[PDB]
């Protein structure tokens, strides 16, 4: 029962540590878990524990990796 | 006078569970059924319940698959 | 004199059911008749009576054919 | 002495009927004269007197054609 | 506390008439000297006074030519 | 707990002078140290001490190298 389903769904991905693919508007993808989100970006961690700050305006979609 | 037709037309697609193609600004398409929308995204599900969060700013168009 | 010429010009295309080309920021175009507009999208109906919701932010230009 | 030089410069291009190239974010260009502008778009006319509504958010730059 | 550094750094480029490269989101670059900026655009002039209006939203980066 | 994690994380990179890769929406990357940020841009200084103003709307991601 959420009025902000995009935010709620990303907060579930954070809590669950769901592996995701983030397709960027470059056509390329990142893969990892989302550790935080705000109105401008998200924090992604990858399989080597490398941190990335992703701009939300650069994201096409977020889909589970597995 | 019939405001918010973009929202309302997507809500009809949700209600009817209409299979759609979503063309993204990358030139690639996604296929599924829309389950929700908000100001920033929509939730697209495939044939077996995997949910993708699509950013609206990344969408070129939404059309039923025919 | 219309102070909202983008809106006015699209409204004339809707009223007249003028066929158009819509060039998208993907570089590809759609062809059809515009049926409605709002601040986020427009409704394009092609020749197969396929209804498409086009995001305005994704449009490069609209030209009557 | 304008606080809105982008708008003022486009209004000069309109008044002067200066031929321009409009480079779009697709990488492709349009060529013609600008007949009107607003906060969302501009109206371009081309050498065959074909009218085009251009979205400003799709424009990379506007430069004189000659 | 030093706010508006993007604006102020471009104003320094204007003041000094610094030749720049402007990389656009199309992947192509423009070259010239910046003469003005506002909220939506900047004016770039080449070696012989032709002025191009560059939309800021279409800019990836601005850097001096070296 | 910071309520502005995008800003906070970039600020840590500025404070620590951490070298980064900035992937742009052109698909190409820049490499350097971030010196400042605001709501529209950041200042990236590369190894040649070339200062670049990068528009934030043009950034895909930033990652420490």
């Amino acid at each position: 029962d959420s009025g902000l389903p995009s935010v709620r769904q990303v907060q579930l991905l954070i809590k669950d540590q769901t592996p995701v693919e983030i397709k960027l508007l470059t056509g390329d993808s990142l893969f990892g878990t989302i550790r935080w989100q705000d109105t401008d970006g998200l924090g992604l961690v990858d399989d080597s524990e490398r941190s990335t700050i992703v701009r939300l305006a650069a994201i096409a979609y977020i889909t589970p990796r597995r």
